[PDB]
């Protein structure tokens, strides 16, 4: 019954569900019950047009955001038509019959199926089209070229191989749903005319010269008043008085505490932050016990205002007891109507052009005090340039309820903005729940499932910035994960991979419980993925701890011996790939598995593809399992590279990049996708500057030589511009790879935000004066055009990095690290001045 489901949920999260039942925090138990509404809404969407809607949840169409094909992709077609191969399995003997078609690139799946039926019968709608070799279906009326698989075949010049499948054969393999409910289911702040005061009672569990408590009232990372310290001494029993009146406290105000140690040398020993208002909008009052957190490396200040809000779950840590005033009644933050009343009671063409100039500045551009006052005075004209909302929100004095009431009214009527601009309002700079709610509404209105999958790692990270467990953002993400299994799969893994981090364990564990309770039979597939990953984690841990010093041959004897055990073989075969759940990982080809001699000794694993038409895609799936490397920098880099490639493709610049798959599975463990038929530059050379070009010529003889040199040039141009803008380091010949067809790509992105002679000879087709050929001038023009196209999209890139500021990545800890892109992109210069800077760097 439910005891079975709770056991399976526990195995998926890596935490027994009864641990959440034991938590007495009312916010936790209210979240567990209230999130079930989102679960029921999603389950209802899945049964609305059953069984078609159930099939589209499990197998959502993998399409691009727009049906429009860029001019250079349309040119690859034959008079706007594509040649596709439709296969039909005609049992007995499982015989494969192919029928080749030449149809319009925008033909919907049913038109393609009808043309195949016509060609077959020359010797109605109870069929569906599947991609040969993987579990990807064409279940929706999109034009064929919009499907990522088809669009990928047009570019690349490959032939689409689709399979005509009986609609009944798919629907019968979909499970029967249940999603049954679990067993676990005043005065106004503005009338308190006193300044804020908080009593610091005593600190337990605090085993140099003296100790004191450092405190501050903050809104985001910005202090609303000066910091106040207790006396150096531990019992203080002292009331701390702040230079801020209670009615001027914004809704997202937080108390940031610290226990510091003392030409005096100061150092934080522990920190803790408390929301001044709880999840029910009640101002905190009475006694409270805050368990503090250890100081994170590289703090550079006495307080941590960006850090997680709430008491440390480990109650055997420094515990600071605090007392808040009680004003005889429960104090609440005023209703929207009350705020509206106070906002009302609070009240040139050269100026319109000055607002337009400020509006075009990037998120990290400095806005002077004169400019902040200028923007705020024209706050009413600003509703006509909606892209200026983030700049106007920074101009508001958040410690003044008169300005904040007026800002709330402007936000309540603000025109919707594009998702990439609404995402800037979801970083740590904008804590206000009305600002954050506006941003989420822009995402619900305009974010496609495609763009949501693309920006999933920033949206899962910005969940950590929410003040409360139940919020608009988490409800949006969970609804999208519970209505699109491809989004849900990555949503599950992005959360699970952070369960080891205790500052987020509770939030992410509760969110994972809701997801597992409502995802349906996919939980059984997720448990197989989790079980295979645990066997690999334990195995690689035994290798890196016990058999660490033994030889590679002795380690391989142990790996084969461990992997041949029944328990291990069953766990490592017949499960979906966490890198791409559309790929089934059948039988382990142990003869092809090897312990690599690369850093941290990763495992190169090879599994058969059990698809009946595996030969039309890939017969074997090769994945690297790594233990010891933080795959988060690689994830972020590969996401940026994919975004840069789309910016170039859509602007008509055909620069082909290779953002191979890379999923973090937990604490410094992950999977990396093996790009088939690839070799490092060092391998090509060790099997002189003219060696590389010679290897490419031996592999590509004839007309296919021109294609390989062109592809090499384009891919090389994209990676020179990308590595430049991002400041990617350690670009030696073992981190740069090349494919049989000339495609160049980089690997291992351990360094970010800080052209060999062999490539120039390949680009110039063999010439000795390579830097003087016309091919080098054409390659140089590609770089300049690629550089300027990305510079036009700088606000997107600055925002995608800014959302990663609180991930804990050593390379991105502050806005000074993101400022590296402001220098390479030369955002403080003109388009002509930036191109000349880039040209000087290239020359
Ligand atoms: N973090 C990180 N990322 C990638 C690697 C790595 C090392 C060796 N080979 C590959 N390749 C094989 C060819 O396909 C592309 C992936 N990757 C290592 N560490």
């Amino acid at each position: 019954e439910e005891k079975i489901l709770n056991r399976e949920i526990g195995f998926a999260i890596g935490m027994p569900v009864c641990e959440f039942d034991m938590v007495k925090d009312p916010e936790v138990q209210d979240f567990r019950r209230n999130i079930l509404n989102v679960c029921k809404e999603a389950v209802d969407l899945r049964d609305l047009n059953s069984p078609h809607s159930r099939a589209m949840y499990v197998y959502p169409p993998n399409v691009e955001s727009s049906p429009e094909l860029p001019k250079h992709i349309y040119n690859k077609l034959d008079k706007g038509q594509i040649i596709v191969v439709i296969w039909v399995i005609v049992s007995p003997n499982n015989d494969k019959q192919k029928y080749t078609l030449k149809i319009n690139h925008d033909c919907v799946p049913e038109q393609v199926i009808a043309e195949a039926i016509r060609k077959k019968t020359r010797s109605q709608g109870k069929y569906i089209l599947k991609v040969c070799g993987c579990d990807e279906y064409f279940l929706e009326k999109y034009p064929l070229s919009q499907y990522k698989y088809i669009r990928s075949c047009i570019m690349l010049g490959r032939m689409p191989n689709l399979m005509l499948m009986a609609k009944e054969s798919l629907y019968s393999q979909l499970p029967m749903d249940c999603f049954t409910m679990p067993s676990y289911s005043t005065k106004s702040l503005w009338v308190i005319n006193s300044a804020l005061r908080i009593k610091i009672l005593c600190a337990t569990y605090v085993n140099i010269d003296k100790i004191y408590v450092r405190t501050g009232i903050y809104h985001g990372g910005e202090p609303l008043c000066d910091n106040v310290n207790t006396q150096r001494v531990p019992r203080w029993n002292e009331w701390l008085n702040y230079d801020i009146y209670i009615p001027d406290l914004p809704r997202a105000a937080r108390l940031c505490l610290s226990i510091c140690s003392v030409k005096e040398e100061h150092c934080p020993l522990a920190w803790g932050n408390i929301n001044l208002f709880d999840y029910t909008d009640t101002l905190v009052s009475g006694k409270m016990a805050l368990n503090l957190w250890p100081v994170p490396h590289g703090l550079e200040d006495l307080l941590n205002p960006i850090g997680v809000t709430g008491s440390n779950p480990n109650k055997e840590t420094p515990c600071l007891e605090l007392e808040f005033d009680w004003f005889s009644s429960v104090v609440k933050f005023p209703d929207m109507s009350v705020i509206e009343e106070h906002a009302n009671w609070s009240v040139r063409e050269n100026d319109k052009e000055q607002l337009k100039a400020i509006s075009t500045r990037d998120p990290l551009s400095e806005i002077t005090e004169q400019e902040k006052d200028f923007l705020w005075s024209h706050r009413h004209y600003c509703v006509t340039i909606p892209e200026i909302l983030p700049k106007l929100l920074l101009s508001v004095k958040w410690n003044s309820r008169d300005e904040v009431a007026q800002m709330y009214c402007l936000v309540k009527d603000w025109p919707p903005i594009k998702p990439e601009q609404a995402m800037e309002l979801l970083d740590c700079n904008y804590p206000d729940p009305m600002v954050r709610g506006f941003a989420v509404r822009c995402l619900e209105k305009y974010l496609t499932d495609d763009k949501l999958s693309q920006y999933l790692i920033q949206l899962v990270q910005v969940l950590k910035y929410e003040q409360y467990l139940d919020n608009l953002l988490v409800r949006f993400l969970l609804k999208k994960a519970l209505t699109n299994q491809r989004i849900g799969h990555f949503f599950f893994w992005h959360l699970k991979s952070e369960m080891h981090n205790k500052t987020v364990s509770q939030r992410f564990g509760l969110l994972l419980e809701s997801y597992c309770r409502a995802c349906g039979m996919y939980l059984k597939h997720l448990n197989r993925q989790v079980e295979a990953m645990e066997k690999l984690i334990n195995l690689t841990d035994i290798l890196k701890q016990e058999k660490k010093d033994e030889t590679q041959k002795v380690q391989m004897k142990f790996l084969v011996e461990q992997m041949r055990r029944p328990d291990f073989m069953d766990a490592l075969q017949g499960f979906l790939s966490p890198l791409n759940p559309a790929h089934q990982l059948g039988n382990l080809r142990l003869e092809e598995c090897r312990i690599m001699s690369s850093a941290k000794r990763p495992l190169w694993l090879n599994w058969e593809n059990p698809d009946i038409m595996s030969e039309l895609l890939f017969q074997n799936n090769e994945i690297i399992f790594k233990n010891g490397d933080d795959l988060r920098q690689d994830m972020l880099t590969l996401q940026i590279i994919r975004i840069m490639e789309n910016i170039w493709q859509n602007q008509g610049l055909d620069l082909r990049m290779l953002p191979y798959g890379c999923l973090s599975i937990g604490d410094c463990v992950g999977l990396i996708e093996v790009v088939r038929n690839s070799h490092t530059i060092m391998q090509i050379q060790c099997k002189n500057s003219h060696t590389l070009h010679q290897w490419l010529k031996d592999k590509n003889k004839g007309e296919i030589y021109d294609a390989a040199i062109d592809l090499f040039t384009r891919s090389c141009a994209g990676y020179c511009v990308a590595t430049f803008i991002l400041g990617i380091g350690d670009r030696h010949n073992s981190n740069i790879m090349v494919k049989d067809d000339g495609q160049l790509f980089h690997i291992d992105f351990g360094h970010f935000l800080d052209l060999t002679q062999d490539f120039l000879i390949v680009i110039s087709k063999g010439a000795q004066e390579c830097t003087k050929t016309r091919e080098f001038e054409r390659f140089q023009e590609m770089c300049y055009k690629a550089y300027l196209a990305i510079r036009q999209h700088a606000n997107l890139f600055i925002n995608l990095f800014s959302m990663m500021l609180g991930s804990g990545m050593p390379e991105l800890q502050s806005f000074d690290d993101i400022a590296y892109i402001r220098k390479t992109l030369a955002l403080d210069k003109t388009e002509q001045e930036a191109l000349e800077y880039f040209m000087k760097q290239m020359n």
